[PDB]
């Protein structure tokens, strides 16, 4: 994906509930720094639902592509409010941005 396009999607659709920078605060949702290669429910100090703590997948490009299409279908019982991104390319652009931003 295209990182600049991703950054725009992040600002518009995610930044209202999430930070990405190292040591960024938890907001409504967890700070996402270090997500890639991590199991569900491991942002330090955030209080997750049982649903997301116990989903038991590792985050990465493929699992984010599925989750972001429809979060509640992927993690029934999640408290994240987000319908989903239908378009494959927009999911790829957002994921490429996150892969950069959450590891910088
Ligand atoms: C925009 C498309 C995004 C992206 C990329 C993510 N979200 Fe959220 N998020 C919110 C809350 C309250 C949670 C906790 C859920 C729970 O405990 O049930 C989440 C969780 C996530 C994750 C999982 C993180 C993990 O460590 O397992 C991921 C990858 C994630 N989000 C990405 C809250 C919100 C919002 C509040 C209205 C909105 C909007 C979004 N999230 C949007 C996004």
């Amino acid at each position: 994906g295209d990182v600049e396009k991703g950054k725009k999607i992040f600002v518009q659709k995610c930044a209202q509930c999430h930070t990405v920078e190292k040591g960024g605060k938890h907001k409504t949702g967890p700070n996402l720094h270090g997500l890639f290669g991590r199991k569900t429910g491991q942002a330090p100090g955030f209080s997750y639902t049982d649903a997301n703590k116990n989903k038991g997948i590792t985050w990465g490009e493929e699992t984010l592509m599925e989750y972001l299409e429809n979060p509640k279908k992927y993690i029934p019982g999640t408290k994240m409010i987000f319908a989903g991104i239908k378009k494959k390319g927009e999911r790829e652009d957002l994921i490429a941005y996150l892969k950069k931003a959450t590891n910088e």
